[PDB]
C-alpha cells in the first residue's frame, strides 16, 4: 500500500490525457504491474531495479532538478523495500 501513482496523477498534472509513446512511459506503466503485484515476492526484485531505473530516468530528461517532484515516487519504492507489515488485519 502507499504505492500509487497511475496515469491518474499525470492526468491531473497534465489535465488532459496525452501519454507519450516510448520507454519513458514504461516506468509509468510499471505502476500497473506494481499495483496488482504490490509488495509481491516477485515484484520485490523489480522494486530494486525500479528505484535504480528511476534514478537513471530522472536525470535522463528532467535533470533540471525537477526529479525532486518524482522523488516522492521513489519514497514509495523505498518504503516498499521495508517489507514492513503495516496491514495488521483480522
Amino acid at each position: 500500500m502507499g504505492v500509487w501513482t497511475p496515469e491518474v496523477l499525470k492526468a491531473r498534472a497534465s489535465v488532459i490525457g496525452k501519454p507519450i509513446g516510448e520507454s519513458y512511459k514504461r516506468i509509468l506503466a510499471k505502476l500497473q504491474r506494481i499495483h496488482n503485484s504490490n509488495i509481491l515476492d516477485e515484484r520485490q526484485g523489480l522494486m530494486h531495479e525500479l528505484m535504480e531505473l528511476i534514478d537513471l530516468y530522472e536525470e535522463s530528461q528532467p535533470s533540471s532538478e525537477r526529479l525532486n517532484a518524482f522523488r516522492e515516487l521513489r519514497t514509495q519504492l523505498e518504503k516498499a523495500l521495508g517489507l514492513e507489515h503495516h496491514h495488521h488485519h483480522h
